[PDB]
């Protein structure tokens, strides 16, 4: 179905939806909480969603938007995530979820109805994956399904950060481009049929956790979708 | 292999190649040549294209610029495109061909060794394409081998409007979003493996074609490859 929605800064957050441990804060979405003297509380998971659902049948989309990743050590966790699910999709774990799962079916693709793309600041070994820090896409399980590596410059640089994310409804390819400020640019591509995976409604939003010393921040967010008949 | 390169304008130009109709003008890339009235000059073809060889094995490559479509009437003609070729690919026929194919193997996959992400302004029937304008991605051809409408109101909106393109050397995917202010977004996608078509050295760059009523300027261009070993 065709939707847009435009994002600036979040010194408007109108059709935004809050959950967990998310909240509108500094003209950003802050997806994970800090406490009273700004330390990030750990094992806390949040989401920030676009009230409205949508349908993915006959769609393309654009989505783009831009986070700070802030840090007070050099050992964060967990990261945060862009991700489309169904409109009841909830706040799921923290920690190296992401928000995004539940331990007893994290890697069981059958058990699953959620798609992302995940920045990953914290290499667990609770389950496959690189060895560094990792920028992925999932498809239906905390393994993701293509992965890169994500330079710790550009982890812990303080940037403005952007990334684009589209998918052609045609050839079915999900694609992400993540680009740093004179730092480092990120491409990974993927086919997978979303309408298959959703037939019905879906809405889109980000999910961050922690894990510790890591709060994440979106400070614009732009999509449009339209149809491919 | 391994290059990046950042023009944030065009106040200089070293390190571009440029050939035909194309030259450096007020800070930008002008493709196509005006007469001492200003007017396009008709039946002309231009590429500006970065100096510099890559080779495309084991490679991922993201690459942005931003662009102004110029048109002195309603009826513009041809358009321009980002393309990879050998690193002799020289100037070819002006009009639709976009200075990319010649009109006798234009449309005969093996005999050309070129890929390009086009932005048509002008429908060609002595081709198959489609009824509007639009934008394509072509591979060996061009007759498109993924096409997306083009929206007129963004075509003539002189609007500074933005194209990322990249491609996923694992997944084999190269993929162009391309977003106007205040105006449409477009996304495609498709599977070619570049390396398998590109054993050798390649250069990227641009190539514009007139046509009539139209010049197509570049007006920033940043560009980086990454190995995927
Ligand atoms: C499985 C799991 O969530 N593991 C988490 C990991 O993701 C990270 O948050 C870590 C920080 O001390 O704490 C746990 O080990
Ligand atoms: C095959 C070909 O190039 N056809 C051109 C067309 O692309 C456009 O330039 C038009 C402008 O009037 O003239 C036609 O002759
Ligand atoms: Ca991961
Ligand atoms: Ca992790
Ligand atoms: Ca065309
Ligand atoms: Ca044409």
């Amino acid at each position: 179905s065709e939707l847009s929605f435009n994002y600036p800064n979040f010194q408007s957050v109108e059709d935004i939806t809050f959950q967990g441990g998310a909240s509108p804060r500094n003209e950003t979405l802050q997806l994970t909480p800090t406490d009273s003297n700004g330390i990030p509380i750990r094992q806390r998971a949040g989401h920030a969603v676009y009230s409205q659902p949508f349908q993915l049948r006959d769609t393309s989309f654009y989505t783009t938007f831009t986070f700070v990743i802030r840090t007070t050590s050099n050992s964060p966790a967990d990261g945060f995530a862009i991700f489309i699910a169904p409109p009841d999709f909830p706040v799921k774990r923290y920690g190296g979820y992401l928000g995004l799962f539940e331990p007893n079916t994290a890697t069981n693709t059958s058990a699953n109805k959620v798609v992302a793309v995940e920045f990953d600041t914290w290499v667990n070994t609770e389950w496959k994956e690189p060895r560094y820090r990792h920028i992925g896409i999932d498809v239906n399980s905390i393994v993701s399904v293509r992965v890169t590596r994500w330079q710790d410059k550009d982890v812990f640089s303080r940037s403005i950060a952007t990334a684009h994310v589209g998918y052609d409804g045609i050839s079915k390819i999900l694609t992400a481009f993540v680009t740093y400020p004179d730092g480092g640019n990120y491409v990974l591509s993927h086919v997978v049929d979303l309408a298959e995976i959703f037939p019905g409604d879906v809405r889109i939003g980000f999910s961050g956790a922690t894990g510790q010393y890591e709060t994440q921040y979106i400070h614009s967010w732009s999509f449009s979708s339209t149809s491919t008949n």
